[PDB]
């Protein structure tokens, strides 16, 4: 049985950068998304994700929860994910903590499409750290989940598909699952 | 697989009768529910529900939504779900409509203990009229759910384990799917 996601609906935003628009996480006044949303069509092959994150301004950055705009006041990068601080903390934080898990473990998967949740899935990880599941398509950004008491214990952001068909991501500070590299 | 449940979670309420508790759903400023709240374990063998209701009063309900107390204003029967009117209208009722739908359908059931949600999950409803899920005690008055756009349509509420341990419930009209009755003795 998947864990009911209302108190993680509240937390999906939309981020978006050139034309790359994925999912994000907004937690008091932070919004974590996958950093190669500063990436484009040709900066995936080789990054230099140091050069390209001080390249950047903060209105470089469309961060929208639904139909209300945030203003990023400052940006930085947390190994793999890109840590966007915004002028107001989000209302609707639960009580929440960053937790890794390890193959075996289930958690609840809240698949979002640009931002607005689409479904609850519950997976597992497999020993060689991927997740297999077309619900994840497109839904870069969308996070995993287990929930005890009133606490939230985030364990997993989805980041890229592979070529095989399975899917790979991080936890909430960057590490990826297994040996991946967003490239 | 399973619909969001944060649009249901905010209508989710704890309803207590004696020493009975079991799941509400709370839309605008009404409270449905399952009527064998008014029961305790002994009545359910074979419970005359007219005559059980007729001695109950408005404060012999207890109903909470997460921490603030609704008073029971009224109260009426309609078929097998009981309809408590309170004082005060959910904040947070979505767009919502009641529906019936038949087997091999699929719904999200979004599994509820003491008025807390505890998870959701798809299932659909076999050509016998029940449901194969995890339900333990005190799930009673959990719902069942799909989602068009931004409306939710209600279809079931969950009453009781069967004997086979598959599981019977109603429409939100308090009608049970199949020929199964809320009461032990008697059943089919």
């Amino acid at each position: 049985m998947a864990f009911p996601s209302g108190k993680v609906e509240g937390c999906m935003v939309q981020v978006t950068c050139g034309t790359t628009t994925l999912n994000g996480l907004w937690l008091d006044d932070v919004v974590y998304c996958p950093r190669h949303v500063i990436c484009t069509s040709e900066d995936m092959l080789n990054p230099n994700y140091e050069d390209l994150l001080i390249r950047k301004s903060n209105h470089n950055f469309l961060v929208q929860a639904g139909n209300v705009q945030l203003r990023v006041i400052g940006h930085s990068m947390q190994n793999c994910v890109l840590k966007l601080k915004v002028d107001t903390a989000n209302p609707k934080t639960p009580k929440y903590k960053f937790v890794r898990i390890q193959p075996g473990q289930t958690f609840s998967v809240l698949a979002c499409y640009n931002g607005s949740p689409s479904g609850v899935y519950q997976c597992a990880m497999r020993p060689n750290f991927t997740i297999k599941g077309s619900f994840l398509n497109g839904s870069a950004g969308s996070v995993g989940f287990n929930i005890d008491y009133d606490c939230v214990s985030f364990c997993y952001m989805h980041h890229m598909e592979l070529p095989t068909g399975v899917h790979a991501g991080t936890d909430l500070e960057g590490n990826f699952y297994g040996p991946f590299v967003d490239r």
